[PDB]
RNA sequence: UUUU
């Protein structure tokens, strides 16, 4: 009984603005592991995001990483999955 | 092994 809703909000902006840098374009030009791991459409799972070392770092609450991606405006969220918003199909790369 |  120590979680407490708005004491989540500042963590939940950190973690979008984490996610939101492994989908920039600057960072997808480099990403080759990112980029390996994603389907044709560009989406990968929400929890191989959660598993990156600065996501973990800062939570393991999986429903707060959801919470944190409705309010990105650079990512779109489809069940399980996550992929950028603008022209996602132009980043897979074959395994 | 990873600002994967």
């Amino acid at each position: 009984h120590h979680h407490h809703h708005h004491s989540q909000e500042l963590l939940k902006d950190y973690i979008k603005r984490q996610i939101e840098y492994y989908f920039s374009v600057d960072n997808l030009e480099r990403d080759f592991f990112l980029r390996r791991k994603m389907d044709a459409d560009g989406f990968l799972p929400i929890t191989l995001i959660a598993s990156f070392h600065r996501v973990q770092a800062l939570t393991t609450d999986i429903s707060l990483i959801f919470a944190a991606l409705k309010d990105s405006k650079v990512v779109e969220i489809v069940d399980e999955k996550v992929r950028r918003r603008e022209e996602p199909e132009k980043w897979p790369l074959p395994p």
